[PDB]
C-alpha cells in the first residue's frame, strides 16, 4: 500500500506505472482497469518486459485478480471508463495511458464510477499540465485532474531551469532522437493522424513532430513561445536523447554551462536532469533510475551568443517514475 | 489489361498481387477494394515499399480511381466484401489478400458482392487448396473459388515433389527461420490466437506454429502425414527460408539428391525450386523472381536414409509471383 | 578470492568469467593479458556491457591494476602469451578467450612465463574436451589443460544424456538459430575462413556450420557419428536456441521425453537444463542463470520413432558459468 | 572505358566508384588495388551488396585481371601503393578509399608508386579539398592531387551556398543522424581514435563527432566559423539526414527559404540538392541518384533570423557519385 491508486492501460507506461508504484512509492493497493488484457494476461505482461528484465517477487493469479506481491490489485474488464466502477478498491487518484483518453471531458469523466483525482500519462490541450520538475505550487486542490508533459516534454523542463534561468536564452530550437513508440510499424502499412508516415519500423529514421515548446512553455512560461520541435524516431526501442540549441542574453562557456546544471542538479532538483562527465554512455540509461538526463561532453560548442547543448531520457521509466513522483506531491498537497 | 482482376487488402500482399499482375501478367484492367486506405494512400501506399524499392513509371490518381500505368485502377473502400460492388470494372476474377476472409463460406460471399472466382492468399479450413508447384490437372471449372498454399506451405511443395517422387521419404519435419509478419508487433502487448506473443519485434526470436503438415499433404497427397512443422520468426523484414529433415526409401547421397532437383529444376518446374551451387547468398532473394529456392552446400549432411535439407523463400513476392501464376492458369480452364 | 586465476582476452567470453568468477563462484583474486585494452579501458568495458545490464561494485584504476570490487586484479599488457608472465599474481589455473589460441600445442604454451592448468573458451581439434554437463570422472589430475565445448556443444550435450540415454536414438540431426557473434560484420565484406559469408549482421539471415557432432560425441561417445550440423545466426546480439530431431530406439511420447528431462533435471544436472512448461519465452533468457535450457511446448511433435526436439542457450554467459563451473570441478578435483 | 581509372579500397565506397564509374561515366577502362579481396572476391564482393542490390549484365574474372562489362579490370592486392604498380594501365587518375591514406604526403606517395593525380574519399589534415557542390574554378591544374569532402561534409556544402548567398547566415550549428559506418562494431568492444564507442550497433544510437565546421568552411569560405556539429550514429546501414540551424541576416519566411533552394535547385546545382514538398520520405533514398537532398516540410519551423533547417544524405553512394562528377570534372582542366 501507499495513496491509493487505479490504472488505465496495462501497458509499457501501465507496467512501469503499476510496477513502480509499487517498488519506488509503494502507496497503496490498487486495481487494473484493462479491457483487452485478462486476469492471467496481466501477471506475465507485467512481470516480463523485453525492454527492462522480467518482474521478481511473485505476480500470480489468486482470487478475482492479481496478487502482486500479495498485495491485492483487481482486474476491471470495461471499454469506456464511465462503464467501468473504479469505486472499488477505493482508488481515489487513478492514472491512464490508453491512447485516446486525454482532455478534462474524458479524464475528468472517469469520476462517474469512482475516481477523485485523475494524473494522465500525455499532455492534453484542454487541462491542467505539469511535471515533476517545474510544478512547484502550482498543484492546487482546487484541482481534479492533472497531466505529466510528454516522454519529451518532461525531460526538456528540466534542461529550461537551470539554462533559461541562468543565461538568458532568447531563440531556442530542437530535435530529438527516439526510441519507438507503441505507434510505429512492422514493415509498411496506412497509419493515421500526423501520419508519422507509419512506413516503417526497424527500417527508416522517420522524420516527426512533438510540441517541445508549447509543453515546455506551460511548465516554464517564460520559455513558451521562445521555443518549439520536431523529432525523428528511429528503430531503438528504449530510450532517447533530445538536442537544444540557443542563443543566450547571459555570455556562456561550456565550461560554465555544465557546472551550473552540475551545482543546480546537484541540490533541488535531485530527481531529474544528472550530469554525467561521464563519456558518450550511448544510450545504456534504459531505466537508469533518473528521468532527464544530460552530460557534458557530448555535441556541446560554444561561442558567447549561441551554443549547443544535449540533455536525455529513457522515456518509458523515467517517466514513469516521475508521475508516481507527482502522485505523491498530488496526494500529499491536496 | 490482361485476364480482368479485383483485389482484397491493398497491403504488403496486395500491392505486389496488383504489383506483379501487371509487370509480370498485366491482366488487364482491375479495381481496388480497401477500406481504410483512401483514394492518394493507394497511390504512396502501392507506389512505395520500404521492403522492394518505390514502384516507377508513374502512380497518379485521376477520375474516381488511379491510374496504374493509366490502366484505369478503381477504389472502393468497402468493409465486408458483400457490401463492395465489383461488377463494377466487370472483375470475375478478385484476389483476397485480407486476414480473416478464409473459406468457402465468405470468399464464396463476394461473389454475391459481385464476383465470378476469387483466389485467397492464404490458407483456408475448408476449400480448395492449390499452389502452382503440385497444382497440375487438380484444378477444373467446378471451381468457382480456389486458394494458393501459405508463404511457406507454398514453398515447400515445391521441394517435396522433387524428393518425394524420386527418393523415398518416411517421416520428415520441418522448421522455418522466417521474416516479418503483419501480426508482429513492436514493444511488448496483447496479442492473440495461436498466441505468438506479440512479444518482441527486433529484440527477440520468436518460437512459432505452422501447417506444412496439413498444407504439404493436401497439395501433394502421397505425403500427407509423413510431415508436420513449426517455425521461428525473426526481425528480418522480407524473404525467409526452409529447413526439412528426411529419412528416404531409396538412398540418396547429397552428390545424388542435389543433382535430382538441378536436372528435375531444368523441366518442369523452371518458375518454383531454384539450386544455387552458388553458396548461401544470406537472404539476398527478396524479389529475386523465385517461388521456393533451394540450394547445394547450405545446411547438407548425408547418410543413405537419414538427411537435412533446405529450401528458401522470398516469401511476401514469390508468393505474389504465383498467385498471378495461378490467376493466369486459373482463367484459362473455366 | 577462490581458486587462483587469470584471463585471456578481455572480451564478451572474458568478461562474465571475469565477471562471474568472481560474484557466482568467487574463487580467488587473478590478473588480466589484454593487449589491446589498457588500464582503464578494463574498468569501462568490463563494467558496461549492452547485451547483460552495467556492472555494480566499483570496478576502478588503482595501484598497477584494477580493484574489482577492491579484490586486487592487474592488467598484464603483452601478446604473445609465453611472452606475457602469468607468474605473478600466482595464478596457476588461467581461462583464454582471444580467437587464435586453442590446442595443446599453444594453450598448452602459456606456462612458460608461469600457468600450471589452462581452461579454454572453445574447442580444439588437438587437446582433451569436455563441458559440465557429461565431464564426470573424465577430468584427470593427470591432465594439464582442458576445453569448454563451444556455444552450441555445450548446449547439446545436455539433451543428449536425459535423451539418447533413456530413449535410444539412432540418427540425428540439428540446426541452431544463433545469436551474433563477436566475427559477424557491419553492413559488407571481406571475412575469412569457412567465409560465414560475412555479408550481413542486422541484414540477413546467415546460414552457418558448427561441429554439433563431433563435439557431443566426445562429450557423449555412444553419440559421436550420430549427429551432425549447421548453423543460420541472425541478427540477436545474445541468446540463442538449438534444435533437435531424433529418430529413436524406444518409443516415445511427447508427453514422455517432457518429464524424462523435467525429472532427470529435476535432479543429477540442476546447473545445465531447465523444462519450463512456461510458453513461448521467445528469447528472454539472456543470462537467465541457466546453460542449456529446454522447455516442453515450442516446435514438438511426436510419433513413435521420429520425434522433433528443442532446447536453448543465453551462450555469452550461461557459457562463462559453466566454465566456473569446471574451473572449481578442475581445481577441487587435481 | 571513359577517363581512365584506378582505385583503392575495393569496399563499401570502392564497388560504387567502381560500379558507378562505369554505369554513370564509364571513364574508361581501370585496375583495382587491393590487398584483402582477391581475384574472385573482387567478382562477388562488388557484385554483391546487402545494401543497394546485386551488381548484373556481368562480373566474371578471365585472365589475370576481372571483366567488368568486359572492360577487361585488373586486380592488384599491393599493401602499401608505393609498392603497387599502377602505370600499368595507364591510370593517371585513380581515387583512394582506404581509411588511413588521407594527405598529400601519402596520396601524393602512389605517384611515385606510378599514378599522376589521385582524389580521396574522405577529407584530409593538409592537402587541397573540394567538393562538387562549391567546387567551382577552384580546381586548376597546379593540382596533381584532389579530395572529395566527407559523406556529411559533402552534403552540406550545398545547402549552405543556397542559403548563405541567398539570405545572411550568422551562427549555426548542426547534428547528422548518420547511418553506419564501417568502423560502427557489433557486441561492445576495444574502439580506438576519436573513441566512438565500439559500443553497439544494433542496440544503442551512438553519440559522436564530426567536421562540418572546418569542413564547410573550405568548401565555402565565407561560412568557415559561422559552422562547427555533432552526430548520432544509429543502426541505419545506408543513408543519413542532416539537421542544421542557422540566425539569418536578411529575414525569411519558411515559404521563402524553401523558396530559395527550389528556384535554385532547377538551376545551377541539378546533381546535388533535391527539393521534396513531397512528404518525409523517411530514409528511402539509399541509391536514389542524388548527392544532398533536402525538403520542404521536414522538422522546419520560422522567425526572421531564427530558423531550424534540414537536408539528407544517400551517403555511401550519393557521395561515390560525385567522386565521379569530380572525376569527370577533374579530367576535363588539367
Ligand atoms: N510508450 C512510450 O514510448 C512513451 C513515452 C512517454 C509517454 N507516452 C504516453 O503514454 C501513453 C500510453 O501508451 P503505451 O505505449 O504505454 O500503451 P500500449 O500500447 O503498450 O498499451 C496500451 C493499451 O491500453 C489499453 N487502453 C487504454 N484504456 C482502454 C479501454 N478502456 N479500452 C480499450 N483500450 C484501452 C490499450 O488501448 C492498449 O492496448 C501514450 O498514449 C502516450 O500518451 C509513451
Ligand atoms: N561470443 C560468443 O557469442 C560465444 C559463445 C560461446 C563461445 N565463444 C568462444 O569464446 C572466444 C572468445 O571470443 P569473444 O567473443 O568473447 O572476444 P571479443 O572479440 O569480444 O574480445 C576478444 C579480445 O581478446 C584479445 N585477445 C585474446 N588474446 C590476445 C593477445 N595476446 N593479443 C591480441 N589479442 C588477444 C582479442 O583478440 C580480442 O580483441 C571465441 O573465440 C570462441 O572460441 C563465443
Ligand atoms: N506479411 C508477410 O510477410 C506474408 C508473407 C507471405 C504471405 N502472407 C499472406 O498474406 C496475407 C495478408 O496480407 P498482408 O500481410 O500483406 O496484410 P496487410 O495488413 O498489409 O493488408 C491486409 C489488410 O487490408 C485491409 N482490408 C481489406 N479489405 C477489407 C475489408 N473489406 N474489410 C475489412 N478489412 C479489410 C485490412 O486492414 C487488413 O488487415 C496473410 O494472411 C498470408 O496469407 C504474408
Ligand atoms: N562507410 C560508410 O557508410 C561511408 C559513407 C560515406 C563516405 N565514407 C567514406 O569512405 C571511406 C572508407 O571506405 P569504406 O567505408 O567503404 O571502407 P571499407 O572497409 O569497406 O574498404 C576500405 C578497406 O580496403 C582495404 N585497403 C585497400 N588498399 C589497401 C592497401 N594498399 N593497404 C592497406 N589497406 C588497404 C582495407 O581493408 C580498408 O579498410 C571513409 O574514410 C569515408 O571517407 C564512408
Amino acid at each position: 500500500g501507499k495513496v491509493k491508486v487505479g490504472v488505465d492501460g496495462f501497458g509499457r507506461i501501465g507496467r512501469l506505472v503499476t510496477r513502480a508504484a509499487f517498488n519506488s512509492g509503494k502507496v497503496d493497493i490498487v486495481a487494473i482497469n484493462d479491457p483487452f488484457i485478462d486476469l492471467h494476461y496481466m501477471v506475465y505482461m507485467f512481470q516480463y518486459d523485453s525492454t527492462h528484465g522480467k518482474f521478481h517477487g511473485t505476480v500470480k493469479a489468486e482470487d478475482g485478480k492479481l496478487v502482486i506481491d500479495g498485495k491485492a490489485i483487481t482486474i476491471f474488464q470495461e471499454r469506456d471508463p464511465e462503464n467501468i466502477k473504479w469505486g472499488d478498491a477505493g482508488t481515489a487518484y487513478v492514472v491512464e495511458s490508453t491512447g485516446v483518453f486525454t482532455t478534462m471531458e474524458k479524464a475528468g469523466a472517469h469520476l462517474k464510477g469512482g475516481a477523485k483525482r485523475i494524473v494522465i500519462s500525455a499532455p492534453s490541450a484542454d487541462a491542467p499540465m505539469f511535471v515533476m520538475g517545474v510544478n512547484h505550487f502550482k498543484y492546487a486542490n482546487s484541482l481534479k485532474i492533472i497531466s505529466n508533459a510528454s516522454c519529451t516534454t518532461n525531460c526538456l523542463a528540466p534542461l529550461a531551469k537551470v539554462i533559461h534561468d541562468h543565461f538568458g536564452i532568447v531563440e531556442g530550437l530542437m530535435t530529438t532522437v527516439h526510441a519507438i513508440t507503441a505507434t510505429q510499424k512492422t514493415v509498411d502499412s496506412p497509419s493515421g493522424k500526423l501520419w508519422r508516415g507509419g512506413r516503417g519500423a526497424a527500417q527508416n529514421l522517420i522524420p516527426a513532430s512533438t510540441g517541445a515548446a508549447k509543453a515546455v512553455g506551460k511548465v516554464i512560461p517564460e520559455l513558451d513561445g521562445k521555443l518549439t520541435g520536431m523529432a525523428f524516431r528511429v528503430p531503438t526501442a528504449n530510450v532517447s536523447v533530445l538536442d537544444l540549441t540557443c542563443r543566450l542574453e547571459k555570455p556562456a562557456k561550456y565550461d560554465d554551462i555544465k557546472k551550473v546544471v552540475k551545482e543546480a542538479s546537484e541540490g533541488p532538483l535531485k530527481g531529474i536532469l544528472g550530469y554525467t562527465e561521464d563519456e558518450v554512455v550511448s544510450d545504456d540509461f534504459n531505466g537508469s533510475n533518473h528521468s532527464s538526463i544530460f552530460d557534458a561532453g557530448a555535441g556541446i560548442e560554444l561561442n558567447d551568443t549561441f551554443v549547443k547543448l544535449v540533455s536525455w531520457y529513457d522515456n518509458e521509466f523515467g517517466y514513469s517514475e516521475r508521475v508516481v513522483d507527482l502522485m505523491a506531491h498530488m496526494a500529499s498537497k491536496e
